[PDB]
């Protein structure tokens, strides 16, 4: 509905399934091209490596509770990159460390199908 573009907002901002590590160099490109370097640097920010569908899967699992109070959460252990703004970083050369890792992250999904609209943590 409206739901669309929350789920387009959250591919964009963090489902790149191509890649599968992260160092830097990508998260300085990663950063600009999806968006998030074109007012001010996005301070931190994480792109997902799974296929859309093993990610839009995750709001099959048990519903648990988001950090706003609703219950239409999930969560569910996935490789990321995470970008943090470095403290050499200023606009417009926004620029970023890497930290690929295997960890669980917490969705929020509406819709249907349930579709994730929202990174919760
Ligand atoms: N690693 C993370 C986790 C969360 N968020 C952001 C994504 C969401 O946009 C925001 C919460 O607001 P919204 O309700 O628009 O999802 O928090 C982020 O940028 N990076």
């Amino acid at each position: 509905k409206m739901q669309d573009r929350m789920y387009q907002r959250f591919l964009r901002q963090h489902v790149d399934p191509d890649a599968t590590g992260g160092n830097d160099a990508y998260c300085n490109l990663m950063m600009q091209r999806r968006k998030m370097t074109s007012h001010y640097c996005k301070r931190f920010n994480t792109f997902i490596h799974e296929d859309i569908w093993n990610i839009r899967s995750i709001c099959s699992t048990s519903n648990i509770q988001c950090k706003n109070g609703q219950m239409n959460c999930h969560e569910g252990v996935v490789k990321v990159t995470a970008c943090r703004e470095t403290g050499s970083s200023r606009a417009p050369n926004c620029r970023y460390r890497a930290m690929a890792s295997t960890r669980r992250v917490v969705i929020a999904c509406e819709g249907n199908p349930e579709v994730p609209v929202h990174f919760d943590k």
